[PDB]
């Protein structure tokens, strides 16, 4: 009610979920090209697409918390623990594959990979011989290393890193024989909206199975990521804009998850808690998440590039709704309410 | 401590806490470890699974697991435990045991330890009828809300409620009569088990809200003038042995429990996989709720006099040896 947006039941422990999809909700340009999905033949019971078209529309218009039951029931994460041997990305790639090839031969189209979809380079350069393997990949999300590592800057420049491979692990250059070389990735293009997820466990034997790191770790509201591309473009610079902060505090799958937003990328921020959402300070979102200098911090950060700002979080009316959806659902509504 | 933790392996709420307070029930331990578990399929059993928890619980040095046990009760689902209270599981896991337990020399552990009786009368007013029937509990409600501690709470549990106006009571002959019913407990178990109110409906919204309210309770708690007759050679002196917290507003909060295993007023917290050494005010004041949200929601008394039986020793030698070799087995197998 107070701050124009409302919260997602606490209905188990489904840990990020409700972080993800307050995060996806925002995203304005994926949530219209969802609400465009044709769905109207579909399984209420099966269908992921429509369940996330159900939660979006209830984000939008429900005053009271919204309840994702038939949701985790579509895409089959229901036992007490299904969501702690799963990462938030997993989850994410699940929901966006889904409602991605939902959208083949509509006009949303390839909404998905436009999004959130970049491009890089891994390299394997022989050092003593003259022979480089050259691989281009899509990445939907970036996994950042954070242990030693002060900041975002300091992880990508870790990420870029040049390795050695020579000794025991020389490369394997076919008729050149095994071989000293060097490999390492390099960024072609970034996509608009950028998903950065923070390496904050580690499954060690010296640690059984896995414990939170709970380091310091600092990202910038603003980030410049020219520096790691190939090539840099003068008519768009990777100039990226803090949208998202999904955090855990405590040690284990039953600590507590909540998300910071600023929904318009105009600086403003809320804490959703579940239910409950408020207006919160800058600092709180950002710094107060960097971690002890004490083991609350952020595990996910979501920047949009600054030029690509106005066209994902483009307004939302109730009017881009299609009229079978909205109605479709008020049925739904409807029968609960008898 | 020398007492190990469980591990948190879902949103199982108050388990992990009931399962220490029950483990630390050593008389229901040592008959929970004497139940005839030899022909039991190891995928089905409710009885194996709390032996083997409780084996766990009792010998292992790292956190101990629970995913066998929550099989053998189906509840498996996401939140399985957020639409069930506290009692609820434990009336589960105790009528499996109290079942598994018949025609064993165990039989009838489960209501000697947790099963108290009580009267419910109905008395009319202008005619002469009065109505005693006994019923049987394993566990107390407590409203809190409005009481400043345990003692109102059963003062307000014995109360008179009348039964007047379109609420009259069908006596037999007398007709439709205006009448007064209510409860007195004719005895108090040997472990009373107390959960307190701790939800309400609330009408200015229409789900249920957590009372967070103030709500004392003491370290020693006489109960004698809630019996119908009391006994002057042993009068109802419970000690208090657990609490069992909540932190925050919802399923999401943070389940932990305080015990005094030994009854020896030496108490530590409970906090799935750590378990720490702690003050009795941290245990006990700190529990009663005022404006953090963090406070008792169940209580575990244990009668005086039954204080040394019910927390008499258990020994490695207690833990027979078929269900030894079974288990050290069960774990070979791991790997
Ligand atoms: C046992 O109790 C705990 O210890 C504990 C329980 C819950 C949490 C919080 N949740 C952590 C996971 C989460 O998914 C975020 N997240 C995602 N991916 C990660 C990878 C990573 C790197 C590379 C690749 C290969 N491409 C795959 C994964 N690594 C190394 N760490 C993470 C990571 O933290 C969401 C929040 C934490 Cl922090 C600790
Ligand atoms: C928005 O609120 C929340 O999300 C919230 C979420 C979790 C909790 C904590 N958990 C509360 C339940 C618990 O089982 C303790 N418990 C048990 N039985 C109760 C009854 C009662 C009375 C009579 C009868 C008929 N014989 C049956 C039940 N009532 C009225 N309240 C309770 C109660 O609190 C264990 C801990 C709380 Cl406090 C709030």
């Amino acid at each position: 009610k107070h701050t124009g947006y409302v919260g997602l039941k606490n209905q188990g422990a489904t840990c990020y979920m409700n972080s993800l999809l307050q995060t996806l909700f925002f995203t304005n340009q994926l949530r219209k090209a969802v609400y465009m999905m044709p769905t109207e033949g579909d399984d209420s019971s099966k269908s992921v697409p429509l369940a996330l078209q159900r939660v979006f529309y209830e984000l939008q218009h429900s005053d009271k918390p919204v309840g994702t039951k038939k949701l985790t029931k579509s895409f089959g994460w229901e036992t007490l623990d299904s969501f702690m041997q799963h990462d938030v990305q997993e989850l994410c790639r699940v929901l966006l594959d889904n409602v991605e090839n939902k959208m083949k031969g509509t006009c949303v189209e390839g909404t998905i990979p436009k999004l959130f979809r970049g491009k890089m380079v891994s390299y394997i350069q022989c050092k003593e011989v003259d022979y480089r393997s050259d691989r281009r990949e899509d990445y939907y999300d970036i996994q950042l290393s954070i242990k030693g590592k002060k900041n975002i800057f300091e992880s990508f420049v870790d990420y870029v890193a040049v390795e050695q491979l020579d000794g025991d692990n020389k490369y394997d250059a076919g008729e050149h024989g095994l071989q000293e070389a060097e490999k390492g990735v390099k960024f072609l293009t970034l996509p608009p909206v950028l998903h950065l997820q923070l390496m904050r466990f580690m499954y060690d034997p010296q640690t059984d199975q896995n414990i939170k790191i709970n380091d310091r770790f600092e990202f910038p509201e603003q980030l410049p990521l020219d520096e790691f591309l190939q090539k840099t473009d003068p008519k768009d610079p990777a100039n990226y804009i803090l949208h998202a902060v999904l955090v855990h505090s405590g040690d284990n799958h039953g600590g507590h998850y909540v998300v910071y937003l600023n929904p318009k990328g105009d600086g403003k921020w809320c804490k959703f808690d579940d239910d409950v959402v408020s207006r919160c300070t800058k600092e709180e979102a950002i710094e107060h998440n960097y971690g002890g200098h004490h083991c609350t911090n952020a595990y996910m950060l979501v920047y949009i590039r600054e030029s690509k700002l106005s066209e994902v979080l483009q307004a939302v009316t109730d009017h881009d709704i299609p009229q079978q959806l909205v109605e479709r659902l008020q049925e739904e509504k409807r029968i609960e309410a008898q």
